[PDB]
């Protein structure tokens, strides 16, 4: 079992590094939040913020979600982030990643009550 945000917070929350750590972030990173169980999720991105800043961004900016949704929500400030997206020679079982860090701002979907990010959208 699985609640959507606990989802998010496994799938895109690293609130405990505050950048990339290393060239293989990704490939650590995508492993142990149990993103390669299955396939090689080809692309993902993570948060290094804190839990209450990123579910804040709940009530910042009001944006369209990719799928036409209306609960999609840009942060006002740029948060740090890395970007874990699948090589060409990854091949399942051994998923490899390229590794960017950046700042961006985030776009994420919220729902329910409390009201918490549940989707990583983009970042901008």
């Amino acid at each position: 079992k699985e609640t959507a945000a606990a989802k998010f917070e496994r799938q895109h929350m690293d609130s405990s590094t505050s950048a990339a750590s290393s060239s293989n972030y990704c490939n650590q990173m995508m492993k142990s939040r149990n993103l390669t169980k299955d396939r090689c999720k080809p692309v993902n991105t993570f948060v290094h913020e804190s839990l209450a800043d990123v579910q804040a961004v709940c009530s910042q900016k009001n944006v369209a979600c990719k799928n036409g949704q209306t609960n999609c929500y840009q942060s006002y400030s740029t948060m740090s982030i890395t970007d874990c997206r699948e090589t060409g020679s990854s091949k399942y079982p051994n998923c490899a990643y390229k590794t960017t860090q950046a700042n961006k701002h985030i776009i994420v979907a919220c729902e329910g009550n409390p009201y918490v990010p549940v989707h990583f959208d983009a970042s901008v």
